[PDB]
C-alpha cells in the first residue's frame, strides 16, 4: 500500500526515461531480413531509431530462422522486446505455444519422469517441454498408481500428446497423477505454474487475418494490448512501421 | 413476474445439482476418435469424468462422421451437449449453417413446395431445408403469381440458391411471394420462426483462427458463450481439456 | 454549436427521405455476376428493391472485375456504396489498401518525384500511389541530403516498399526525408492526408474469417460499422440479403 | 519502509525454517571427487547431512572440472550455493573473475562487436565475456570516431587485453568509446552493470595464504562473509567440515 490521496499530479513525459535507459530488441525470422537484401539495413533502421529518441547504442536486432527454434532458445536479451511474427498456417499452434511463453510470466522447476509420476494441480499448473524432438506420452493413474486405459509397464498403451514438436504446453485433466513418457534424449519437460504476464514481448502478428485463441480453455479468450498486428507489404515497410512506431509499441509494454 | 426483493441470498453451489442430476453428450468427428486409436478412450476419459464430478452412468460419446451428416441427423441426444468442430476450412458455411441451427431454438412448420408459393416475415423466419442432397431454386412473384425474371412454368428460368447440400438455412428479400422448386426426393424443406437460444451446445471450434459471423445479415455479429474455441494439438489433448473444464463448459450453457 | 436543449423530439423515419431523395449503388466483382447468369438479374433485383423502399430509377450495378482495378478506377458514383468484396486470401492487403481508402475520407495533392525529395509528418500523412504496375523505392535522408544505407544517386542501392502493386498506401518512418523513386510511367503517387471517415461504403466482406487489421500501426484496430461481413453460398443469395437488409446496410452509413 | 518500533522479539531459530524449504548445492572441481575414490561418497555425504538437519532429497552434488569451465556454465542450481576452490596459483585471475561473477550481483545486455563501438560509464559498468577461447583486443576512439594509437580499419594496431580465457572481466578508462574486436566465434562478450552482491555462494578456499583482491581498482579491498577458507589436509576433511559447518557456511549467505 499506497497512499490514495488524489494530488493529482502527473509527472511529466515518461517516454523520455526510457529513451535515455532502456534497451530495445527486435527478433525477426531469417525470411524477414533475406527479403530486405541490405548489408546495412540494421544500421539504416539504428540512425532511423535515433529520430524515434533511441541512442545509437541502444537498439539491437536477433534473428530467429524458425518458430520453433526461437519458441526453444528464446531468451530475451533487453529490456523491451518486440518479437515479429509472420503467418505460417501450419505452425499455428507452434506460434501459440510461444507466445504464451513469451507474452506471460512462468515459474518452472525440474521433473524426473523417470523416477515420480506427476499430476497438475489448478488452471495454472502446466507442463512446458522443449527441444530438439518433444514426444510426449502420458498414462492417467486411478488411486491406486495402476493405469487407466494403460499399463504403467508398457509404453504402447500410452497416450501420445504430442509428436516431435520443439515447444509444448502440456495439459491433462487437473487433479490426477500421471507416468510420463517423454523422449528426454531429446526432449526436456519441467513443470510450471503461471501467472503475471509480461510488461515486455508484443507479439507483433504478420499476415493473415487473425484472432488469437491463446488460452487452454475453451471458456475463455484474453486479448492483451502485447499482442499487436500489422499488415504485411513488404518486409522494408513492416519495420519502418515498428521503427516510425516504436514508443506506441514500448508504451503497450513497460518495465 | 417474480418479486423484485434482494434477499440478497445466493443458494450455494449449482455444480451440485447438474452433477446430480443432467446428462452430458460429446459430440465429436471420425477422425477424431480414429487419431486416438484405443478400444478404451470412452472409458478411459469417463473415468476421468469422475474427477470433474460426473457418475459413471452420465456422460455420453456420440460419433458424426461429417459436418454434412451431423447436421441433418443431429438429434441431441442428453441434457447438454457439446460438440467438437475441427476447422475444414472448405465447410465454413457448411458449419456455419449446422451453429446456427444446434445454438439456435427452432421453430418449424411443413412447407408444400408443390402446391403453394411461399414468403418470409421478418428477420426471424428462415427456410431450413436438409438431406442427402438438397438443391433449392427460387422465383420471385410479383403480386400477380407472375415471375420477376422468371416464368412460374419452366424451373430452367429459376435462380439457384443452393446446389446439393445437406443443411441449408435459405434467406429471401422479405415479403415478397416465391414458387419453389426444391429436389423433394432427396431434400425435404422447412419454414422455421427463429428465437430462442440455445441454452446447452457450446460449439468448441477446432482450428484456424476464427471469428464467425453466424448472422444472415451484414450488420450483426453475435458473439455468445456457448460458442467457444479451443487450440488443437493432438486430440487426446482436446478431449483432456474438454474434460478438465467441464463445468466451465456447462456453466456457458445450462438447462 | 448548436443548442443543447432536450427538447427531447424525435423526428421521425428517417428512412422515408432516404428513400425519395438519395441513390444506392452496387458494387461487386465480375466472378459474382457471371454466377448468376442471368441477362435480368440487374432487373429483377431492382423490383425486388421497390419491396425495401427504393424507387425504379434508385439503384445502380458497377461491376469492378478485380480488387486491383476496383482500386484504382473506383470512383464512386451515388450518394450511398456499399460494396461486395469475395475473400481471395493472396489479395488481402490489396483489399486492405482499398478498404483503407473507400471506408476513409483522403486529403491529396500531387508529389514531384523528379525534383524534390519527401516525408510524412503524423499518424496521418500517408502516400498513396496507383496505377498500372505501381514499384516504389524509396531513400532516407540524413539532415544533409545524404543517403543513409543508400546513394541518392543509384537506385540499386534504394529500399524497394512495394513491387507492382495497383493500389499501394506507403508508410515511411514520421519525420524523415526520402529521395523517391517511383515507376511514373504506369504509377502516380500522391502525397495524402486522413481523417474523415466515410458515412457511405459499406465494404460488405465475403468470405473467411475475418477480422480486419486496417491501420498502419500495431498499437490500434478499428471495427467500424461501415465494415460488414456475410456468409457465402451462393451469389443470388448474397443479393437477396443485401437487399432484404438495405436500410439496415444504408443505416449503417448516411451523407 | 519499514516501521521502526523496538519490539524487541526476536522470532526464534531461522535455521529451522532453511533446514525445510531450502536446497544446497555443493561445487567442487574433479580432483576433489578423484581423491575420494568412492562410489557412494555423495550418498555418505548426504547422510551426515541428516545430522546437520538438512532432509535426503535436499543436497545436491555438482562437479566442475576446472575454474574456467565452471566461470563460464556455472548455473546455480540450488538456493545455496557454496563453491570450493582449491589454490591453482597460476590461475589466480581466471578464479579472481570467477568469483567477482558468483559473488555478486550482474545485470547484462548483448553488445555487437560488429555494428557500435562501445563505453563503460561507472566504476559499475563492466565488459564480461566468456566462452571457449576469449581474446580481445581494443581501439579507444577520440570524439570523432578516429583512433588514438590505432587504426579502426587495421586490428593490428588494436591493443591486446585478453588472449583466450574462458572468463573475463574488462575494465577500460570510463567515459571513452571503443572499436571491439573480440573473438566472437568462440567467445560472448556482454555489457554488465554491477551492484547486488550475493546472498548465496560462499567461495571456501583450499590451500595457499589467501588474501584476495577482488576490486578492479587499487584502492578498495573488499572482504565479504561469503568469502571463506580451508587448511587444505585431504579432501575428505574439507568435506567433513562442510558438513560439521554447514549451518555456519550457510548462515553467512542467506535468501
Ligand atoms: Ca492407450
Ligand atoms: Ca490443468
Ligand atoms: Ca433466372
Ligand atoms: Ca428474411
Ligand atoms: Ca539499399
Ligand atoms: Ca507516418
Ligand atoms: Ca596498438
Ligand atoms: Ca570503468
Amino acid at each position: 500500500p499506497i497512499t490514495g490521496s488524489m494530488d493529482t499530479a502527473y509527472a511529466n513525459s515518461t517516454q523520455e526515461e526510457t529513451f535515455l535507459t532502456s534497451t530495445l530488441c527486435l527478433y525477426y525470422p531469417t525470411e524477414a531480413a533475406t527479403e530486405i537484401n541490405d548489408n546495412s539495413w540494421k544500421d539504416t533502421l539504428s540512425q532511423l531509431f535515433l529520430t524515434k529518441g533511441w541512442p545509437t547504442g541502444s537498439v539491437y536486432f536477433k534473428e530467429y530462422t524458425d518458430i520453433a527454434s526461437f519458441s526453444v532458445d528464446p531468451q530475451l536479451y533487453c529490456d523491451y522486446n518486440v518479437v515479429l511474427m509472420k503467418y505460417d498456417a501450419t505452425l499455428q499452434l507452434d506460434m501459440s505455444e510461444l507466445a504464451d511463453l513469451i507474452l506471460n510470466e512462468w515459474l518452472c522447476n525440474p521433473m524426473d519422469i523417470t523416477l515420480y509420476y506427476y499430476q497438475q494441480t489448478d488452471e495454472a499448473n502446466k507442463w512446458i517441454s522443449m527441444g530438439s524432438s518433444c514426444t510426449i506420452k502420458v498414462c492417467p493413474l486411478n488411486t491406486q498408481t495402476l493405469g487407466i486405459g494403460c499399463l504403467t509397464t508398457d509404453t504402447a498403451t500410452f497416450e501420445e500428446v504430442a509428436t516431435a514438436e520443439k515447444l509444448v504446453i502440456t495439459d491433462v485433466v487437473d487433479g490426477v497423477n500421471h507416468k510420463l513418457d517423454v523422449t528426454t534424449a531429446t526432449c526436456t519437460i519441467r513443470n510450471c505454474k503461471k501467472l503475471g504476464p509480461r510488461e515486455n514481448v508484443a507479439v507483433i502478428q504478420v499476415g493473415g487475418s487473425d484472432v488469437l485463441d491463446i488460452t487452454a480453455d475453451p471458456t475463455t479468450a484474453p486479448q492483451t494490448e502485447r499482442m499487436m498486428r500489422i499488415n504485411w507489404k513488404k518486409w522494408w515497410q513492416v519495420f519502418y512501421t515498428v521503427v516510425d512506431y516504436v514508443n506506441q509499441i514500448i508504451q503497450a509494454m513497460s518495465k
